[PDB]
């Protein structure tokens, strides 16, 4: 084993406590931009999961998309939310999160360890159409939230850096249309504020 | 279309800014959001065993059941809102929220909410037990974080006898034993 915490009720409860730490990991991107009361990582995954339900693609297993949305950032309960500004090399971030996912999932019975760990791997390696879709949900959810913070602050355009970072990251036809609509509305508000 | 979908998602996003009222009224610092609560419930649906249940349906129930709160807010027992009035408000809200979706999705999400509201399936009953379990777990977590063991006992008292799912009963028993050991320790 790694540790010897067993696969009974005590470890299931501890798994749930670790998952609960996600409520107390603020999303670092917003922290570093001085957003007041920023969302948690679980807030972020929650809306992604709903987005997987309501943004259509008949070619995808949406049950799997929902599960991927709910599991993909789970390592952050241990690792925290590493942002670009933290300058952690991709390989190191991978190593930390993989080791964390091993620690987290080993608290579960073998069948559930396997499922959750394999969901995480599917997302990390972007090995499926479902994974690639969910990654675009993540980026879309982020820029939507950016626009929402700008609106709440009455500072249109303040969080432009987030939009710039999503350049050429979108290709799913439904998400592309959602993003175009979002950027149009936002840009309308920016222009309206300018006059 | 995309515009209405965006409007729907902004409404859903409001859940991030609805604090769970039970904790607010107990002076918890930085209390969890309603979406925080549904998030962990959804993960619980995945990891708490029941081979008789449609688990992905349980996941969706967890993610939809409190969704009306984006318009209604999180009504707590201390708010003294009659059951019928709360139901009326949340039903009206869900109709408003879901009407922003295309037909098939409007129907699905509304029917999920309704299934949980009316507790009309084994899945709904399971998810209601997840909700209560998630709540008392969070109560003990705040007690631990505050270093005020037992402070939120009222939440435990409110769930007394409300658990009957065998796996959830096991988890709850473990939780209460660990917590009571902590309280007993503090009491000495």
């Amino acid at each position: 084993s790694a540790t010897f915490s067993g696969h009974g009720a005590r470890s299931l409860l501890q798994f749930l406590r670790l998952v609960g730490q996600l409520k107390r990991v603020p999303r670092t991107g917003w922290v570093y931009r001085n957003v007041q009361r920023p969302e948690s990582v679980s807030d972020h995954m929650y809306r992604m999961a709903v987005m997987a339900m309501v943004i259509k693609d008949d070619r995808l297993n949406k049950d799997r998309c929902v599960r991927l949305a709910l599991v993909h950032d789970m390592a952050e309960c241990i690792v925290g939310d590493i942002a670009p500004a933290d300058n952690i090399p991709k390989e190191e971030k991978h190593r930390r999160e993989e080791e964390a996912m091993k620690q987290i999932t080993q608290l579960l019975p073998e069948d559930l360890r396997k499922e959750l760990y394999e969901l995480w791997e599917e997302y990390e390696t972007q090995s499926s159409a479902e994974a690639k879709f969910v990654k675009q949900l993540a980026q879309c959810e982020m820029i939507l939230q950016a626009s929402e913070y700008e609106d709440l602050e009455h500072k249109p355009g303040r969080l432009q850096d987030f939009y710039d970072s999503t350049a050429g990251k979108f290709n799913h036809p439904e998400i592309v249309q959602l993003v175009s609509e979002l950027e149009a509305e936002r840009s309308t508000n920016i222009a309206a504020a300018a006059s």
